[PDB]
């Protein structure tokens, strides 16, 4: 798992940028899917354009050879795309290129063979139809879950990238629907909103953590993925966000101690959509999106730049083995206020998703 530390740092860099920009909106994205897409894109770039991309993904190119970077991403893709995987994870990357470009066959082979991604030629002279073709590809790839992803295109577009991921979580230890009820969700310290709340009394990997000033709950999905939820104490959300580290997360994953608790966890149907040109530019990835871009691995003769780059991440969590409960007063742990969460792939320890729920009904 050579690249897992880098992906974790990229997750935190991206999260902290989005957390700073907006104070009251759900954050949800896939560090793995975004990094995979731009690692794939880097194969068509050279020189500063190439180096900016990998550095922006938190790889120090004076320390880690590029061969290890691509080997790590291909190993991660192998695990996620296992034919016998119960992880209901659908992800894809679509490259859309102007039909008038003479493309380099090596790049198209590398995209398809190494990164199992898709490249298409489109007539960007018809902006409305190119957008329809891009959005139809995503809609087909998600069986209708993601529709009309791209809302506008620049008239001078010759290259667009779409990265999507949809996860429908299945708990290893499910909830009972009979126990789900509407409950208050404290969006702030003096305001509440009613939302559907799953409930269960049982044995959980759960602990209060003084360093983070938060409850930390880990629950396993079917398919070798684990969710980690961070519930900040009153007035400690920003402290939690600042204090998070990869080492802190590794310690919790390694711990298997369990204890009884009365858990209240909201059902989640959340999405996040991001303009990666703007978001990744703030992380230092700029040349690939500009007229000076060195995309000569994609097209040798014509000028080229990436004009559009969109990420959408979609999550569904619901209620879908016998545990021994001691006869002592269990703590009541209610995720009825803003909380932070990650989803970790168990084999690689890589961060599949990171997010913050400020309002589940949003």
């Amino acid at each position: 798992n050579k690249i897992t530390p880098n992906l974790a740092e990229f997750a935190f860099s991206l999260y902290r940028q989005l957390a700073h920009q907006s104070n009251s909106t759900n954050i949800f994205f896939s560090p793995v899917s975004i990094a995979t897409a731009f690692a794939m894109l880097s194969l068509g770039t050279k020189a500063d354009t190439h180096d900016e991309i990998l550095e922006g993904l938190n790889f120090n190119l004076t320390e880690i050879p590029e061969a290890q970077i691509h080997e790590g991403f291909q190993e991660l893709l192998r695990t996620l795309n296992q034919p016998d995987s119960q992880l209901q994870l659908t992800t894809g990357n679509g490259l859309f290129l102007s039909e008038g470009l003479k493309l380099v066959d090596k790049f198209l082979e590398d995209v398809k063979k190494l990164y199992h991604s898709e490249a298409f030629t489109v007539n960007f002279g018809d902006t409305e139809e190119a957008k329809k073709q891009i959005n139809d590809y995503v809609e087909k790839g998600t069986q209708g879950k993601i529709v009309d992803l791209v809302k506008e295109l620049d008239r001078d577009t010759v290259f667009a990238l779409v990265n999507y991921i949809f996860f429908k979580g299945k708990w290893e230890r499910p909830f009972e629907v009979k126990d789900t009820e509407e409950e208050d969700f404290h969006v702030d310290q003096v305001t509440t909103v009613k939302v559907p709340m799953m409930k269960r009394l049982g044995m959980f990997n759960i602990q209060h953590c003084k360093k983070l000033s938060s409850w930390v709950l880990l629950m396993k999905f079917l398919g070798n993925a684990t969710a980690i939820f961070f519930l900040p104490d009153e007035g400690k959300l920003q402290h939690l966000e600042n204090e998070l580290t990869h080492d802190i997360i590794t310690k919790f994953l390694e711990n298997e101690d369990r204890r009884s608790a009365s858990l209240h966890l909201p059902k989640l149907s959340i999405t996040g959509t991001y303009d990666l040109k703007s978001v990744l530019g703030q992380l230092g990835i700029t040349k690939v999106f500009s007229n000076g871009a060195d995309l000569s691995g994609v097209t040798e003769e014509a000028p080229l730049k990436l004009s559009k780059a969109v990420h959408k991440a979609v999550l569904t969590i619901d209620e879908k083995f016998l545990e021994a409960i001691p006869m002592s007063i269990p703590p009541e742990v209610k995720f009825n206020k803003p909380f932070v969460f990650l989803m970790i792939e168990q084999n690689t320890k890589s961060p599949l998703f990171m997010g913050k729920v400020v309002n589940p009904t949003q």
